[PDB]
C-alpha cells in the first residue's frame, strides 16, 4: 500500500508562484483598508489609517471597548476609563485577574467562571513560568489592549450576511483587538438574551476560564505563545478577511465539465502539506467553532495555532448556505499533536511562509460549513446533497480570475467528523466542487488509507471513462432513488461507490 494515490502533488498549483499580479491595495466600498496603504513596506509595522481614532457606534460597525459610547450605568459612567484603571493595576495571584476583568463586567461576577485560568496559573505552570507571565506577558498584554484607540483608528465594518465585502488590517491591528478579546473588553458581546450580536460569534474570552477541562491549559499555552510572541515584537504584515456570497450556482445536472486532478493520501495535514493551496476548514456556521469556549476539532485547532483567525469572530455573522469566509495572510505560531482530548500544544513556529505584495503571509484558508447530520440516510438527499455542493462550490470559487491562477484546494474529511458526514460522499462532493471551480484536489485522509484508495479508484473510475459534473451528480440522485429514499432501516441496503460502479459498468 503507496503513501499517497494520483498525480504527484509536485504537479498542482501553489501560492504565490500561480498567483495573479496583485492589483495595488487600495480601500473601496467592498474593500476596507485600516492602513495607509502609500506607507506599506517591508519588515516595516503598518501605519494606522486615519492617523486619530475615529469611532463609529452603530449597527453596521464593530462596537469598540475605546468609545465614548460604551458606558456603564453608574448616572453614565465610561466603561473604557474603567478598563483602563481595572487592567493597570499589578497582578500576582489569578484571583486579581479575575477581579480586574469582572470590574467591567458587573452583570457576570456570579455568571462566568475562572476555574481553568486559577488552575492554569496555580497548578500547571512551574513557579518561573507564572512569574513570566503576571509579571511580562499579561502586563505587555495589557498595553497592546490599552493601545486600542491608537492602533485600531478606522472603524471596523461588521461582515454581515449577504454582503460580499473585505477588510484588510495589520497583523499589529489583530494582536490589539486579540488582547481585548482576552481581557473580555467586547462590550454587546456577553449576554445569553443578546439581540445585535446573536447572529455573531463570540469574541470575549471568558469561556477559556471555566470549567476543569485538562484541555484548558493547552489552549492557554497556545494562545499565551502567540500574545508572547506579538507583544515583545510587533508582527509587520497583513491580513484579509474576506465574506463571499454567491448568487448564481451551478445547476449541477447539466453541468458539462470534466473532474480535475486528484492527489489522495493518508498520511500529512491540510496545515503542513498544504502550502500555497487553498486550505479548508471545517467550519460552523458561527466562524471557529468553540475556539473561544471548549471546542478543540479541526477548525479550532487551526483558529488556535493560527491565532490571528479567532479575530473574524469579532465582525463575522453567521454563515449562510450560500456563504463562505476566506482569510489571507495568517501565521502560524505554534505546533501541536492530537486533537480533543489528546491535544497539546508542542512549541512554538517560526513561520517560514512567504509574503505576497500586501504583505500578508502566503496562507488562504476557507471557512466552509458543512451540514451536521443526525441521521445518516439525511445526507443522501438531494437538496441536501445540492447544499453541500454550493457551499464547497462557493468556498472555492474566484469569480474573475483564470483557472492557472488557481491553487489547487487542500481539504480532506470536511464533515465527516463531529458533523457526522460520509467521507466517500463528501469526497465526491468536493471533487464535483473543485471541477466546477475549475481547481485541483489535494485531499488528505487524514490516516485512513482504505479511504484514500477507495477515493482514487472512483476518482480515477469516472476519469478514465470521462464522466463530467453532470453525469456524476446524476449517479448521486439516482442512489438516493433507489437505495435512500424508500428505506424505512437507519443504513442503506448497498453503499455509494459500489453502486456508482455497478450503474456505470452495466450500461
Ligand atoms: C479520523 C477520525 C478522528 C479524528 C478527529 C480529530 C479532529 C481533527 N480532524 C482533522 N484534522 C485534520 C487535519 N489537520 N488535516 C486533515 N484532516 C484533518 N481532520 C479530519 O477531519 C475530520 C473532520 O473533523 P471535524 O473537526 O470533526 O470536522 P467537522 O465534522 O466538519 O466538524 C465541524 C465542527 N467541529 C468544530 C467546528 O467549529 C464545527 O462546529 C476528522 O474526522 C479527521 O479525519
Amino acid at each position: 500500500d503507496k503513501k499517497w494515490l494520483g498525480t504527484p502533488i509536485e504537479e498542482m498549483r501553489r501560492m504565490p508562484r500561480c498567483g495573479i499580479r496583485l492589483p495595488l491595495l487600495r480601500p473601496s466600498a467592498n474593500h476596507t483598508v485600516t492602513i495607509r496603504v502609500d506607507l506599506l513596506r517591508a519588515g516595516e509595522v503598518p501605519k494606522p489609517f486615519p492617523t486619530h481614532y475615529k469611532d463609529l457606534w452603530d449597527n453596521k460597525h464593530v462596537k469598540m471597548p475605546c468609545s465614548e459610547q460604551n458606558l456603564y450605568p453608574v448616572t453614565a459612567g465610561s466603561r473604557w476609563e474603567l478598563i483602563q484603571t481595572a487592567l493597570l493595576n499589578k497582578f500576582t495571584r489569578p484571583q486579581n485577574l479575575k477581579d480586574a476583568i469582572l470590574k467591567y463586567n458587573v452583570a457576570y461576577s456570579k455568571k462566568w467562571d475562572f476555574t481553568a485560568l486559577i488552575d492554569f496559573w496555580d497548578k500547571v505552570l512551574e513557579e518561573a513560568e507564572a512569574q513570566h507571565l503576571y509579571q511580562s506577558i499579561l502586563p505587555d498584554m495589557v498595553k497592546i489592549a490599552l493601545c486600542l484607540p491608537n492602533i485600531c483608528t478606522q472603524p471596523i465594518p461588521l461582515l454581515a450576511a449577504a454582503m460580499n465585502h473585505s477588510i484588510t488590517m495589520s497583523q499589529e491591528q489583530i494582536a490589539s483587538l486579540l488582547a481585548n478579546a482576552f481581557f473580555c473588553t467586547f462590550p454587546r458581546r456577553n449576554a445569553k438574551m443578546k439581540s445585535e450580536y446573536s447572529s455573531y460569534p463570540d469574541i470575549n474570552f471568558n469561556r477559556l476560564f471555566e470549567g476543569r477541562s485538562s484541555r484548558k491549559p493547552e489552549k492557554l499555552k497556545t494562545l499565551f505563545c502567540y500574545f508572547r510572541r506579538v507583544t515583545a515584537a510587533a508582527p509587520t504584515g497583513l491580513v484579509t478577511f474576506t465574506r463571499q456570497s454567491l448568487e448564481d450556482f451551478p445547476e449541477w445536472e447539466r453541468c458539462e465539465k470534466p473532474l480535475t486532478r486528484l492527489h489522495v493520501t493518508y498520511e500529512g495535514t491540510i496545515e503542513e502539506n498544504g502550502q500555497g493551496m487553498l486550505q479548508v476548514d471545517f467550519a460552523n456556521r458561527f466562524v471557529g467553532g468553540g475556539v473561544t469556549s471548549a471546542g478543540l476539532v479541526q477548525e479550532e485547532i487551526r483558529f488556535l495555532i493560527n491565532p490571528e483567525l479567532i479575530i473574524s469572530r469579532l465582525f463575522t455573522e453567521v454563515l449562510d448556505h450560500n456563504e463562505c469566509l476566506i482569510i489571507t495572510g495568517t501565521e502560524q505560531y505554534s505546533e501541536y499533536t492530537g486533537y480533543a482530548e489528546t491535544y497539546r500544544w508542542s512549541r512554538s513556529h517560526e513561520d517560514g511562509s512567504e509574503r505576497d505584495d500586501w504583505q500578508r503571509r502566503c496562507t488562504e484558508i476557507v471557512a466552509i460549513d458543512a451540514l451536521h447530520f443526525r441521521r445518516y440516510l439525511d445526507q443522501f438527499v438531494p437538496e441536501k446533497m445540492r447544499r453541500e455542493l454550493n457551499k464547497a462550490y462557493c468556498g472555492f470559487l474566484r469569480p474573475g480570475v483564470s483557472s492557472e491562477n488557481l491553487s489547487a484546494v487542500a481539504t480532506g474529511n470536511w464533515g465527516c467528523g463531529a458533523f457526522g458526514g460520509d467521507a466517500r460522499l463528501k469526497a465526491l462532493i468536493q471533487i464535483l466542487a473543485a471541477a466546477a471551480a475549475e481547481r485541483d484536489v489535494v485531499y488528505f485522509t487524514f490516516g485512513d488509507s482504505e479511504l484514500m484508495r477507495d477515493i482514487y479508484s472512483m476518482h480515477i473510475f469516472l476519469t478514465e471513462r470521462k464522466l463530467t459534473v453532470g453525469d456524476v451528480y446524476k449517479l448521486l440522485l439516482r442512489y438516493y432513488n433507489e437505495e435512500c429514499r424508500n428505506c424505512s432501516t437507519p443504513g442503506p441496503d448497498i453503499k455509494l461507490y459500489p453502486f456508482i460502479y455497478h450503474a456505470v459498468e452495466s450500461c
